[PDB]
């Protein structure tokens, strides 16, 4: 297996499928510049092969993805880079299926939201704790707000509560909870692979049109907001309190 | 009972209700030119009678509706005709309730989506197999995408899986699953009939405004897409493989 | 406790929370001019105090709120006043949580819809009987249509059926049903209060942007519709039939 993203095509998978595996154990599969570039190239390699009709986005280790790896300039570019990665997944001719069995935090939510189908197993957990450190889930709203129920987005954005796979299915964050992740993915890949390349591309595009319109309207405004919050006084205190394990001064 | 659509008014139903029954057994209640014209006239006859406050859309046989009955010109007009029928149901002063106890495929989904309320019994089944024959659910998206959960539309458009009445209720395709269809319809008709003609028309229009805006933006573009897919190379192979019972060449 | 709205701040609540209690027992907590003015002032007093990070909207008695307390001019202004109260809740820097254990009717639905989070206990009931008296749920659509499932809005607007807390959670009208209301509110207030003032305000605004756009487009048109229906012939007969306990003449 390669690092930081491994590619396995039809000759290794035994089907009309490419598997892209996140494999960066040193930082719990964080969204570094190198990992992001390697995901763009992997998606391109899959689309270029006429034998591929579907992609699986998988991971090694106990965490699926825990988020990001003057200060204003670096923060605004990090946000734009997250939007461009999500947009590449949404624009693809190929259906993309997430295979989750581990923790999901921060920017990781944006990957889960961008996939067409998502399945999670019994080790999985989810929490939106942005407000507790002085910020907000701005950029990831591009794929979360079209898919979560209204009442669930408002609850979990404001409470920061941790929840499981069953709750994630109920609210629209994932497609299905499964005790046997491998068996569920194998069945979904079999059924999607029955579709023609033209039929799958056109059927996907019907479901993504409204999502791409939201990116056109809101991506730049949300990137600027993300950066303003990152360099603020309350964000500095929030992160400092976390690293020292004390409570923040507003409490 | 008349063919291809039967009309029963208040003097036969014993209430402030008209029943329109699909009755074309030779082709499993397919959407022929004649059946479509007779549904338009039935909806007009119901609205014209001041004693009618609600319509039930019912069927004979084991199938509710299984879809459609140079080649480009015929295909584009078939798609526009489907949009106009759905739009007539959505624009009516009258609440329209579907009574389903049988199979639903292709264009049949568009009728179910257009109704204000829908109930399905224990013989019912649903499957979106468009991609498996080289096409997409384009025109029917006008009423499916405003009502299905986001995760469910993406799953079932891409997998082609068959599902039951209970699953259809969970995802927003129908209002309720019922073991006794006749008892559930009788109760719903009693409760809707308590409303005044003006109150029911204004209450319905609040819920249909966003749907009619989508028709204004997207109906023509979707009709042109439907026709392009119908006359394509992959669509020809898809239908030929089905009729011979062999697998299509992309597998 | 004060009438018609009581205010309790951090020194009385023992936390970073203000409680606003509806306390107008003579008319079952109806939306009078005085009660509405006192709610605006209470929301302002909470936002002005830097120690407050969340608001609870509570009630005395067995009813949460049962709705409204020449004729055209009075009706159009009543509708605009309802929209402005809902908009004040939606625009606030503070998360607002409803605590319901009683009946909800008419304009009361608009308060429940405007809150960010809503919890209801075992005495609660809900019914949209507008069509039965010749009118429609026009103004309250501003907060109900963004949060209810499509199939549920269409069903309950047209049937007038009564339903409970469990059903209200299923359809998106509330966040959660609870047997012990006080215990559930205490836990939610604890978790929200962990967030910073800036983080909570920015996280809320992401979820309210689409709602405020709907107010901009539709509030005035909906206020004019409300007033036209109020002074109509069918509305006069509907209310007269109710007060005499007879059936209306359209049945």
């Amino acid at each position: 297996m390669d690092a930081l993203v491994d590619y396995a095509g039809p000759a290794a998978t035994g089907g009309p499928v490419a598997r892209l595996t996140l494999n960066s154990p040193h930082n719990r599969n964080a969204l570094s510049t190198a990992l992001v570039s390697q995901l763009h190239q992997g998606l391109r390699d899959a689309s270029s092969d006429p034998a591929v009709r579907v992609v699986v986005l998988a991971h090694t280790g106990g965490t699926f993805c825990a988020g990001a790896d003057s200060a204003y300039d670096m923060a605004v570019e990090r946000a734009r880079e997250m939007a461009a990665l999500m947009r590449a997944i949404v624009e693809s001719r190929l259906p993309v299926i997430a295979a989750i069995d581990g923790h999901v935090r921060a920017g990781g939510f944006g990957l889960v939201g961008a996939c067409d189908i998502a399945v999670a197993g019994p080790r999985s957990s989810f929490a939106l704790t942005e407000a507790r450190i002085g910020v907000a889930p701005a950029i990831i709203s591009l794929t979360l707000l079209p898919k979560l129920s209204a009442r669930a987005a408002a609850r979990y954005y404001l409470t920061g509560e941790k929840f499981d796979a069953r709750r994630a299915e109920e609210i629209g964050l994932i497609t299905m909870a499964a005790e046997d992740l491998d068996a569920a993915i194998d069945q979904l890949v079999t059924d999607v692979g029955r579709g023609s390349p033209q039929g799958l591309a056109a059927s996907k595009a019907l479901t993504t049109a409204a999502v791409l319109e939201r990116f056109d309207r809101d991506a730049e405004r949300l990137a600027e907001e993300s950066a303003r919050l990152f360099v603020s006084d309350e964000a500095r205190e929030g992160m400092l309190a976390f690293l020292e394990k004390r409570s923040p001064n507003w409490t």
